[PDB]
């Protein structure tokens, strides 16, 4: 199977294209690609070619061009995502699973302060796991990665997608409410609301649910930072026309 | 929440209870737990005790005990499991999942031939791996691990799972069959079928569903060894009455 490697833009059809140095080192170096096998390339944002690799640097020339339209509905993952390695894994098996977009929360157990600087280092370094894992996932779009919201910024963030239509679940334990009996396949947008480890407090969750959010528990498994989202985008792809 | 950790065997309600010298090092030195707290013990074998904490080693009397009896339809993640990281995150995240016990195969893929003692190492970190996921996942039964199964064992385990009334998927990318539209609510059993990076050579496909076994995909998403059964366990929630 052909290795997907992310181009800042995609040459035309006749072009030939060559990766970059670190990027072309792992084809080349690290997994060692004889010239004459055919590559996908991506710009990972919708764009995909099809090249055949002519030649540290790496040479190849498109056969083919195309374009994969956005998954609808889209599904936005907002996770409490503190410093950690933790974090950076919720984020790619997320991504692996098929997340659309990732909003950074910071949430009441959470609030592992950080400056304006730390904030964009941090969502810098998030972006390169998540490109990474669309990258291996094959994937023609990038996730976005976007935050760190607060939970009045969230909030609105809630009550504007409700508004336009989303269903916003939140994924809670002690929720009195299932996935599985939920407005799914109506709705043309999705947000799932993961929590930190400590949980959702009550005083966010009646913010969460009084803005148009919905507590929804994910069975009998005791929700983890990890695997939350993951295991709930499954279940999106059956309940919505996602997977169908 | 209160902490959940196994012991060989639950003491009655009157009965106090001293927490192994390494699991109870992690209660009193890792968390460090005040005497007067209450948490959980588990025998890991579906009884779960209440107990509060009397006093290196924990003293904890049992307030109340109870019995979890087994999820149905019970869920079985046949997965082509290397000696890496990676196998033992797939173990995890599957476990985090709901999974209700592992087989582990060698594909054709795959092939980093063990002795018998290797494989009883093996299946034994396997076992480490699960236990440590299933109780931060505060679960009842820890799903059991079970191997090395050759491809000629497991079709005929396959082809008995079948006759039995059990649902065998495998998850195969260039399927022609979704998960969405598959008998799945009518089974008693259910078997998830993951191959291994390389994938599953087209051989050992035709004699799994020979066996009675279906080629099943997971969306567009491209299936990842690491999270192909946490993906699939939600979705196979939805389906089945293991959520409702």
């Amino acid at each position: 199977v052909a290795m997907l490697f992310y181009v800042d833009t995609l040459p035309d059809t006749g072009a030939v294209a060559v990766v970059d140095g670190d990027e072309g080192f792992h084809a080349a170096t690290v997994r060692r690609i004889r010239p004459g096998e055919q590559l996908v390339l991506g710009d990972g944002v919708g764009r995909l070619a099809r090249c055949v690799v002519e030649q540290g640097g790496l040479r190849a020339r498109v056969l083919r061009r195309w374009s994969v339209p956005p998954v609808r509905p889209p599904v936005t993952v907002v996770q409490a995502l503190p410093k950690s390695e933790r974090s950076e894994l919720a984020i790619e098996l997320a991504t692996e699973a098929g997340a659309d977009a990732f909003l950074a929360w910071q949430a009441a157990r959470c609030v592992a302060n950080w400056d304006g600087a730390r904030v964009d280092k941090g969502l810098r370094r998030w972006r390169a796991v998540v490109r990474s894992a669309a990258r291996q996932s094959r994937r023609a779009r990038i996730p976005p990665v976007d935050g760190v919201l607060s939970t009045p910024m969230l909030v609105q963030r809630v009550r504007e997608e409700v508004a336009a239509g989303a269903a916003v679940l939140v994924l809670h334990e002690e929720a009195t409410e299932r996935i599985v009996d939920i407005a799914a396949a109506q709705a043309g947008s999705l947000m799932l609301v993961v929590g930190p480890e400590g949980g959702i407090a009550p005083d966010e969750l009646a913010a969460l649910t009084d803005a148009g959010a919905v507590a929804v528990r994910l069975g009998p498994t005791v929700l983890r930072t990890s695997t939350a989202a993951a295991v709930a985008l499954g279940a999106v792809g059956v309940l919505t026309s996602r997977w169908d």
